[PDB]
């Protein structure tokens, strides 16, 4: 469906439109431009698609109508005759000139067989490699690091700087030089941190990304060690290293068994084998069966060659294809953060320059009445646009989140981006990575069954009371542990086993001496005779150990329980085993099996201890099971509570299997006892029947679903309609590819949630980006992507950026009023005496515009946040009603106050009318300009003291001390201007009224609107919630996982 065409024209017409543009620079372009879809689509010259510059590709979603516009570049290179190749969206769509034909990067997949793979097994010569790096590129992801003038370009594209920028170019033309300069000053700093903060993120991205490990291609001729780096080919063959390697390419392992860490992939620590891929006649690909494939960022823990010389493998995808690339293009490409206060704020902004335009109208006729200088109409009239549209709202907007950031540092926790804070108060659902965010990231041995006899025993709670004799000798020595310099170098599950005891590890073929915790309420200092490793295939163990006693040896065998049941006599062996491994595999309890064999060797003889390790581990009986399991964490089951009650939701999206997910989300609660959880299993249409939906609940002593990623995969494509309802209802979600994260979180976002996401990273670094607000639980990989990130290594951050946000979205809608009504009181007051051929002076702006507002702005954003989370939420909406209200109502009793003042003025007898001759600057001192003036300051202190809401988010305005002594400091001079004459009368070009009456009613008339403006904001706070259900009682939410839940509660989808 994507709509791509071709381009080229006149080099004089293209110099043209440079001419139109270019020289423009583009910030004149977006000044006369709404939107730049109409000129984007003939502004390039356009041509036949066989040849092209740029390619015009536009997306069209058939269903929904959305023509998403996207330009590309042509890259011509020659493979010995030029092929053509679009880098699209990242990716690379191979154009061949012969067929007149694209094909994406990846259309090489057929099904190539089982046996297509198996056939490629050697790379093919230097002719095949010079045209393969051609088609597919270098084996890199190449993210962009972009140029100071290319980030300026778009930081600078943003209107209001534009706006900023006529408004500091006229007051530099209407001699107003002080306050110019700090507005100025302030987008210069705010610009430079902009781009100094792009630029660092994508330096620091393009670090972490980048892989340099050297690799050995296996060709005849090219077979050689670390023969190459970046020039590893989607056909080629490699050979896996002998020890740990990370693994640059997705590749299936044609010859030989490995062991491999898929963290990057699962986030999983436990080790996954991979076996040799069987060669299959069948035209299948190996993209289905997900199961003998190593991707790129595993890590290959162990590789074992047994049928060839040394293991073997075949590269799959390169770059950009991989699954890390694709993580990559997620991380990149990033659509932007829909919040409704951003562009509602964006509408109101645009209606106060509707006002402007009228009121340049009546500034013209009125000011051409009274005869002025055209020269003097052109500033003034562009001047009032300016006082309408307050310049410095973004920088005021940004002091509540500036503060909000300080706070999250001193408690921990690093922001970028604060703008992203607000979005904390509007957050519906948090989603929850499990492994080393909800639960402790290693597993810890929980307790061992004794199987005293026939029948299986009670789990014993304590290691370290280990019972005294045997069990106490075979949970010490049952190490692979190596000897470190004062610490125990090997895998962490072996050392808590040696820890969890409390013995301490320190003849002629005595290895590894075990001895006590160094307390006796048995010491028996013991050596190990024998060790045999812990082989893949064989699933098992064995440490043959003798204690210092001259008496005969036992060989204990540690492995898989049934491994270890098969090996072990069926007299030892109970009928209960099965259930019991069943039951701690449900309850998510890891079961490794410990089985002893009484042996008759002389010990510390070689010959004595050497066997054949199969007949060594033949035949046993069973020690014991070994049972491990992750912890949750000590504060996990608190703030989950505190959430629920809130009514935010929990969604945990794991990477892990879905039984351990059920189980930690019971003891998370998530699903709490009362509270019902179904399985959602969906089959695919293998059989060419169509995809069946199966739902199958859990039974345990807010009905919510959980699911699997292949059942979310069969949901998202075969059942459409369905996952709505999945969605809004589903708690648990679990295997989850790192793609699959991202993609709930889409989905979720376009169901209307606000969504958050906290992850130590690496697989939901994806997700992390993508949420709304993202907060790191790791300092690596995690950290770079994320926007929050904490470093106190629990879920317990999650409330404090709740508060923080809640606190910062409702200062943001004071601050935001504020500035509205400073704007407005200002433009009444200008236009006031504009009627009468007067202006507020030069230094009287300045007291409003610098000194008054400045000073409240910074002082009434300092409020911290309300010390408990409460259920009612903070208003997204800017551009409603109860705001509106407010702002329409506060203006009715600010003009009335003023217009009462001057009429009052004009009244009193000892008055006299101003010159009216001379010019809004050339009568400096008059009686209307100081009545106007001397009213007008009080009410903006007023204003600012009133819109303060305080108690439900942030704490009571009366702690906010500095603020109130600011106001008082700020009243004092005022009231002193008033009351007394004054040297600063002069400079402020203020005249005194000799009528101490007068005085005294015009400080009458502010005390009057001070009480006024506090009971109408008041009383409209206390009312207009009731009088709203009174209006519209029926009155139902447009959010749309809002109506689901509604439709969920007449008739429930899988009851
Ligand atoms: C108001 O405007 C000015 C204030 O300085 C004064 O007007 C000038 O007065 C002188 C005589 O003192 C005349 O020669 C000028 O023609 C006046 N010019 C203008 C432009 O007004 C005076 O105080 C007031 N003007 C009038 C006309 O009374
Ligand atoms: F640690 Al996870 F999905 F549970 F990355
Ligand atoms: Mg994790």
């Amino acid at each position: 469906s994507v709509r791509l065409s071709g381009y080229c024209g006149s080099p004089w017409r293209v110099i043209g439109y440079h001419v139109v543009v270019w020289m423009m620079a583009g910030i004149p372009l977006l000044l006369f431009r709404w939107k730049p879809l109409w000129g984007v689509r003939l502004r390039l010259r356009p041509c036949n698609l066989a040849h092209a510059e740029t390619l015009v590709i536009e997306i069209r979603d058939k269903e929904d109508s959305s023509w998403q516009l996207f330009t590309v570049q042509v890259q011509t290179e020659a493979i010995g005759r030029v092929l053509r190749y679009y880098l699209f969206q990242g990716q690379r769509y191979i154009w061949i000139e012969t067929q007149q034909a694209f094909y994406q990067v990846s259309l090489l997949d057929h099904g190539r067989s089982c046996d297509d793979v198996h056939r490629s097994r050697h790379g093919l010569s230097l002719q095949d490699q010079m045209v393969r790096k051609a088609i597919y590129g270098p084996n890199v992801i190449s993210i962009p690091v972009k140029s100071y003038p290319q980030l300026l370009v778009d930081e600078a594209l943003n209107p209001y700087y534009g706006f900023q920028a006529f408004s500091i170019a006229l007051w530099l033309a209407d001699h107003y030089y002080w306050y110019a300069l700090c507005i100025f000053l302030i987008s210069s700093i705010s610009i430079c941190l902009s781009l100094y903060k792009t630029r660092k993120q994508s330096q620091t991205l393009r670090d972490m990304v980048k892989l340099s490990m050297r690799v050995c291609v296996c060709r005849p001729g090219g077979e050689e060690e670390w023969v190459d780096s970046s020039e590893l080919v989607p056909g080629d063959c490699l050979v896996l290293p002998q020890e740990g390697g990370l693994m640059p390419c997705d590749a299936a392992l044609v010859a030989g068994e490995c062991m491999v860490n898929e963290s990057s992939l699962t986030g999983e620590s436990i080790p996954v084998l991979k076996t040799a891929l069987p060669e299959g006649l069948g035209p299948y690909c190996a993209e289905t069966h997900r199961r003998h494939t190593l991707f790129c960022g595993t890590l290959i823990l162990q590789a074992r060659a047994y049928v060839g010389p040394h293991v073997l493998a075949v590269v799959t995808r390169t770059g950009f294809c991989t699954a890390k690339g694709g993580l990559v293009s997620s991380i990149l490409h990033p659509r932007p953060i829909n919040f409704k206060f951003y562009k509602h704020s964006m509408k109101f902004v645009a209606a106060l320059s509707v006002l402007a335009l009228l009121g340049t109208i009546y500034s013209i006729f009125i000011l051409y009445r009274n005869r002025v200088p055209l020269n003097e109409i052109v500033i003034r009239a562009l001047d009032l646009v300016t006082v309408v549209v307050p310049p410095a709202l973004p920088a005021a907007m940004t002091v509540c989140t500036l503060y909000a950031q300080s706070r999250l540092r001193r408690q921990g926790i690093f922001c970028i981006h604060p703008l992203r804070i607000n979005l904390g108060g509007k957050l519906q659902l948090v989603c929850f990575d499990k492994t080393g965010t909800l639960t402790e990231d290693g597993l810890d041995v929980m307790g061992v069954v004794p199987l005293k006899g026939q029948a299986f025993l009670p789990l014993v709670p304590e290691p370290r009371r280990l019972p005294v004799g045997p069990l106490l000798r075979a949970l010490a020595t049952c190490h692979a542990l190596s000897r470190l310099q004062d610490t125990p170098v090997g895998d962490p599950m072996d050392l808590k086993m040696v820890e969890s005891t409390g013995w301490v590890l320190e003849g002629t073929q005595v290895l590894a001496v075990m001895r006590p915790p160094l307390w006796e309420p048995p010491p028996v200092p013991v050596s190990v005779l024998h060790r045999f490793p812990f082989s893949s295939a064989l699933q098992r163990m064995s440490v043959v150990v003798a204690w210092p006693g001259a008496t005969q040896p036992e060989a204990y065998v540690k492995g898989s329980p049934e491994l270890v049941a098969g090996l072990c006599n069926p007299e030892t062996v109970p009928t209960d085993f099965a259930q019991m491994l069943q039951s701690y595999t449900a309850a998510g309890y890891r079961v490794v099996a410990l089985a002893s064999k009484p042996l008759p060797t002389v010990p510390s003889l070689e010959a004595a201890q050497q066997l054949t390790r199969d007949t060594v581990e033949g035949d046993l009986s069973l020690l014991g099971l070994l049972v491990m399991r992750n912890l949750l964490k000590p504060q996990t089951t608190p703030v989950i509570q505190a959430l629920r009650r809130t009514r935010i939701r929990a969604v945990m999206v794991t990477g892990d299997n879905l039984q351990t997910a059920v189980t930690v989300a019971r003891g998370c609660g998530m699903v709490a006892p009362q509270e019902h959880l179904i399985i959602v299993h969906a089959t695919h249409p293998e059989r060419g029947q169509p995809a069946s939906l199966e739902f199958l609940p859990m039974e345990s002593p807010s009905r919510h679903l959980a699911l699997s990623g292949p059942t979310f995969g069969i949901i998202v494509k075969h059942f459409p309609k369905l996952l709505p309802k999945v969605l809004v209802q589903g708690t648990v979600f679990a295997r989850m590819a790192p793609e699959q994260k991202t993609e709930l979180v889409c989905e979720l976002q376009k169901l209307q949630y606000c969504v958050g996401m906290c992850g130590d990273g690496a697989n939901d670094c994806g997700a992390l980006k993508a949420a709304d607000v993202g907060i790191s639980l790791s300092q690596a990989e995690a950290s770079v992507v994320s926007p929050f990130t904490s470093s106190m290594a629990s879920i317990e951050c999650v409330p404090m950026v709740i508060r923080e946000g809640r606190c910062s979205l409702d200062t943001s809608f004071s601050v935001f009023k504020y500035m509205a009504l400073y704007s407005l009181t200002q433009f009444i007051s200008v236009l006031i005496l504009y009627t009468i051929n007067t202006n507020l002076g030069d230094l009287q702006f300045l007291a409003i515009d610098l000194v008054i507002t400045t000073t409240v702005a910074v002082l009434m954003s300092r409020t911290g946040p309300a010390l408990v989370l409460g259920r009612v939420r903070p208003p997204g909406a800017l551009l409603s009603v109860p705001v509106l209200s407010s702002l329409l109502l506060q203006m009715v009793l600010v003009t009335g106050v003023q217009l009462g003042g001057y009429f009052l003025t004009l009244a009193q007898p000892w008055f006299v009318p101003l010159n009216r001759t001379v010019a809004a600057p050339d009568n400096l001192p008059n009686y209307e300009n100081t009545v106007v003036f001397s009213l007008s300051s009080f009410q903006y202190l007023i204003l600012a003291a009133a819109v303060s809401k305080g108690a439900p988010f942030r704490r009571p305005l009366y702690t906010n001390v500095p603020f109130l002594v600011a106001l008082a400091l700020l009243s004092s001079v005022l009231v002193g201007l008033v009351l007394v004459p004054g040297l600063l009368q002069g400079p402020l070009a203020l005249r005194n009224i000799t009528d101490t009456g007068f005085k005294l009613l015009l400080l009458g008339l502010v005390t009057l609107n001070f009480v006024g403006a506090f009971m109408l904001e008041s009383v409209l706070d206390q009312c207009l919630p009731a009088c709203l259900r009174r209006l519209r009682p029926k009155r139902a939410s447009k959010k749309r996982f809002k109506q689901l839940e509604r439709e969920l509660a007449e008739q429930p989808w899988p009851p």
